[PDB]
């Protein structure tokens, strides 16, 4: 399973591409009902919303549902990550983040690799950020907006909460790289460089949306923390190589 | 200028319909000149934002500014106005929303009701006209309507969980163009207001036009002229472009 010459080029060029129809209907059902199980599991891998009355993040699913261990090695993953990156990849991050439904808006806007190279001691962005939809993406369910091409900014050289920036520096960005949301039915894939700026739209519709996204990082590209490191959930420890799957998904005790 | 039969059929099915490019861009240029003119005007017309360093809305700028006059009676309006009410007409409201930059709002609501029990509009035989000053995009807070809502009428005088039911039936949908584009739509449709997300302001101008027969009967005392107008006259529609106009 590998990138089209101009899907390479535009991963490269606008920051994102997006794989639609990646993982079938019935692909989609067996991971949502993985889904709803894993919230059921009470830890500090689940983020509750605000009012604690849904889930707004859980990380690592991929260590306690099997479905979700065969899709973080499909081929249909691996194969473009390593087209990519060229090397060995582990899972430096499985995280699935529901916007709830009639959520508003929250300031957002951030850039994945400043964080995990500050924060947790990754040294380089050799990585690859894989979202799958596990909700139909729309205008109104509060979809991932990137500002096209702003990976091509590298990162500044130089806890995590303290990160952020201003709408003035949101502003300069847009001149150069303007908003685009990728929007398509559930099951559809997106890649995107860790170096790009990206947040999310209010999801304004009564549905809650959901997004797994998972990072592959390249083997000889761990994290060396200074300090005290973040939860494996967070953070994974073990570089040892991916074994590639291949097949459809199907429903695993 | 008339609107055809598939747009005749799209406003009364699904309560709005979208005129791409009906201005062109040296008319959005003449109005958005009038646009920042009029916003330098002191007065209850004028709404500021709780900081009181840009404009949220305007009242009334066809009667301060010659080009929103000449925009008002516009035949591209007026001819799909007069067309789908066949009556003669009048200004009911004219208001210009500035949606400012980065700024929820859950602005799910019904013209009519509020016109009916507030005002003393008696029938929804009005058309709403927006004009697009701005871009509209997805990203900088476009009105969403829920498509054929105004099917439900009007009870006799929202929360999350009606919303839900509704949009079942529904759909959201936003309309989206360049500047000079034109919408209309129905005094019973649904309609909300996305955040702006985006680094600028959009700025979206309503024109309320209302059959002359249908005046506001108010049995309390009228809101002020500049929000619901008085003047019944029929319009004299304008035919050519914008035109800069002291």
């Amino acid at each position: 399973m590998q990138l089209t010459a101009d899907q390479v080029e535009k991963y490269k060029s606008d920051g994102y591409v997006l794989l639609e129809g990646a993982f079938s209907p019935e692909e989609v059902h067996v991971m949502r009902q993985a889904l709803k199980k894993d919230q059921e599991v009470q830890g500090p891998h689940r983020i509750l919303e605000e009012d604690g009355r849904t889930v707004r993040a859980l990380y690592a699913s991929h260590t306690r549902q099997s479905v979700f261990d065969q899709l973080s090695r499909s081929d249909r993953l691996l194969g473009p990550a390593t087209q990519l990156l060229e090397c060995d990849l582990y899972i430096h991050q499985f995280k699935i983040n529901t916007k709830r439904a009639f959520g508003g808006d929250s300031w957002a806007w951030h850039q994945d690799f400043i964080v995990w190279r500050d924060t947790d001691g990754l040294p380089a962005p050799r990585a690859v950020n894989v979202g799958v939809f596990l909700s139909d993406v729309t205008e109104f369910n509060g979809p991932v907006v990137f500002l096209s091409g702003s990976h091509q900014r590298g990162t500044v050289e130089r806890d995590p909460d303290d990160y952020s920036m201003t709408p003035a520096e949101l502003s300069q960005m847009v001149e150069k790289h303007p908003m685009v949301s990728p929007k398509a039915a559930s099951g559809s894939v997106m890649l995107f460089h860790p170096e790009i700026i990206h947040g999310s739209a209010p999801n304004i519709s009564p549905f809650a949306r959901d997004l797994l996204i998972i990072t592959y990082n390249d083997v000889a590209n761990a994290p060396k923390p200074a300090g005290e490191p973040r939860p494996e959930y967070v953070i994974g420890r073990d570089t040892t190589p991916l074994v590639s799957r291949s097949g459809p998904l199907h429903e695993a005790a």
